[PDB]
């Protein structure tokens, strides 16, 4: 069974052991040279339609904590930019470090954020998850860095549950969260073909990574910090740093929405 995680023991350069694809190319995250990334006026607007996004649950999975939302039909999809066709909220989670200055996977210019927000998406056209997954283009993944700074009012629900999920294995409802809360002011973007950055790394991902982070306060995200990786009654290990470094880029062109 899978034991990989972020610890020395198991974390990023041991996935390959099990997962091969770990060296493949087209790896995610990468940095994003902003000097190098091209500007495509083809790219479409993007679109974000969470107007009748029903959130279910929040789940502590043993590496991150997962919002669950109803994928049963079109109610929140993401549509536009590079994408070909219509792509259905499955979950959110985030990604962030035991400091502020790391804790993203992306970077930019190698510029590390405090904290990464995945909003994952499929391709309707394979029917579920577990199809798209097999698929070049079957998930969009939105990825929104936080920088710390100003308290963002639309985390602080996520914040405030926490608490009842601190250890591995722990749910709790999570009903009537508004994804639009999480979102910057701007959609400005980068694009790249990539893969899932955890396990088991498919190479199955349109990444479009927002330009403009988000701020979240100093509190907010020491409320991150407070989870836990094991299960209840088992030795204490803090749920931080559960990000993967950047990865090589090799043949793939990051392309930039804005000029
Ligand atoms: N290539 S990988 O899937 O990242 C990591 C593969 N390594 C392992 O299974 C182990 C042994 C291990 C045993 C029991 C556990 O409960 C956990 Br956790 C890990 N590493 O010490
Ligand atoms: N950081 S991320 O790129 O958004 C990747 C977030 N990780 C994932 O969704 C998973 C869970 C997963 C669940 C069911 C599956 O069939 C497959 Br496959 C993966 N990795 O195991
Ligand atoms: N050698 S591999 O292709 O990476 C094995 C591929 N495994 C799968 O698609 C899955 C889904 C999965 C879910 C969560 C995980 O954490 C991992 Br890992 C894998 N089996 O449940
Ligand atoms: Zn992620």
């Amino acid at each position: 069974s899978h034991h990989w995680g972020y610890g020395k023991h198991n974390g990023p350069e041991h996935w390959h052991k099990d997962f091969p694809i770990a060296k493949g190319e087209r790896q995610s995250p990468v940095d994003i040279d902003t000097h190098t990334a091209k500007y495509d006026p083809s790219l479409k607007p993007l679109s974000v339609s969470y107007d009748q996004a029903t959130s279910l649950r929040i789940l502590n999975n043993g590496h991150a904590f997962n919002v669950e939302f109803d994928d049963s039909q079109d109610k929140a999809v993401l549509k536009g930019g590079p994408l070909d066709g219509t792509y259905r909220l499955i979950q959110f989670h985030f990604h962030w470090g035991s400091l502020d200055g790391q804790g993203s996977e992306h970077t930019v210019d190698k510029k590390k954020y405090a904290a990464e927000l995945h909003l994952v998406h499929w391709n309707t056209k394979y029917g579920d998850f577990g199809k798209a997954v097999q698929q070049p283009d079957g998930l969009a993944v939105l990825g929104i860095f936080l920088k710390v700074g100003s308290a963002k009012p639309g985390l602080q629900k996520v914040v405030d549950v926490l608490d009842s999920i601190k250890t591995k294995g722990k749910s709790a409802d999570f009903t009537n969260f508004d994804p639009r809360g999480l979102l910057p002011e701007s959609l400005d973007y980068w694009t790249y073909p990539g893969s899932l950055t955890t396990p088991p790394l498919l190479e199955c991902v349109t990444w479009i990574v927002l330009k403009e982070p988000i701020s979240v306060s100093s509190e907010q995200v020491l409320k991150f910090r407070k989870l836990n990786f094991n299960g209840e009654g088992e030795p204490e290990e803090l749920m931080v740093d559960n990000w993967r470094p950047a990865q090589p880029l090799k043949n793939r062109q990051i392309k930039a929405s804005f000029k």
